[PDB]
């Protein structure tokens, strides 16, 4: 099963400049626990972004040209990345933009964030088609002192 994870602002936005310039630590607990061991594929543009492996995760890198670091697992194509997974229940699909777009047609499940804030971003979550997906789990937070915007937990199904 292929699932893809992300945080998206208002109008989708989900980067500017290589960069996501909100911190939301809540989010980012909710990705650790969803994600970790289990395999984690993204893009190089997002790897440059976090600019370090994942801990207890199984990272694999998406590059049309030759990996530069062992301590991760590149691949040259999507087949190619889904087979370097391995045998195993949950692979996440963690971005950027141009792989959420490969991705999305393979996908059975999303776990999305919604972040009340809006940012001037340059790289956007698919449009996706709301009428093929099942809410099957919301969860609403208000600001606090730790988390400047409200933000909604969901996870989605493919009908
Ligand atoms: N808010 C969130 O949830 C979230 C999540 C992830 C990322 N982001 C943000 O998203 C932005 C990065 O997204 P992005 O769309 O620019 O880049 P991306 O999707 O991270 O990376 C695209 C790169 O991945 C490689 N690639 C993708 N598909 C491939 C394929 N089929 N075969 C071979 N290589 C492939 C290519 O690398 P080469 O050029 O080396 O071939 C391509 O240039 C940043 O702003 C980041 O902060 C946000
Ligand atoms: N919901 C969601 N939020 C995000 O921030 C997010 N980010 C990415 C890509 N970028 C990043 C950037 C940083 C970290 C990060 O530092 N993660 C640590 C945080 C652990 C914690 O804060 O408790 C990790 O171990 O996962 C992960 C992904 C992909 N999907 C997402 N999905
Ligand atoms: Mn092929
Ligand atoms: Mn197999
Ligand atoms: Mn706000």
């Amino acid at each position: 099963m292929i699932s893809l994870i992300a945080a998206l602002a208002v109008d989708r936005v989900i980067g500017m400049e290589n960069a996501m310039p909100w911190n939301l630590p809540a989010d980012l607990a909710w990705f650790k626990r969803n994600t970790l061991n289990k395999p984690v594929i993204m893009g190089r543009h997002t790897w440059e972004s976090i600019g370090r492996p994942l801990p207890g995760r199984k990272n694999i890198i998406l590059s049309s040209q030759p990996g530069t670091d062992d301590r991760v697992t590149w691949v040259k194509s999507v087949d190619e990345a889904i087979a370097a997974c391995g045998d195993v229940p949950e692979i996440m699909v963690i971005g950027g933009g141009r792989v959420y777009e490969q991705f999305l047609p393979k996908a059975q499940k999303l776990y999305l964030t919604h972040i009340d804030a809006e940012v001037e971003g340059d790289t956007h979550f698919p449009d996706y088609e709301p009428d093929d997906w099942e809410s099957v789990f919301s969860e609403f937070h208000d600001a606090d002192a730790q988390n400047s915007h409200s933000y909604c937990f969901e996870i989605l199904e493919r009908r």
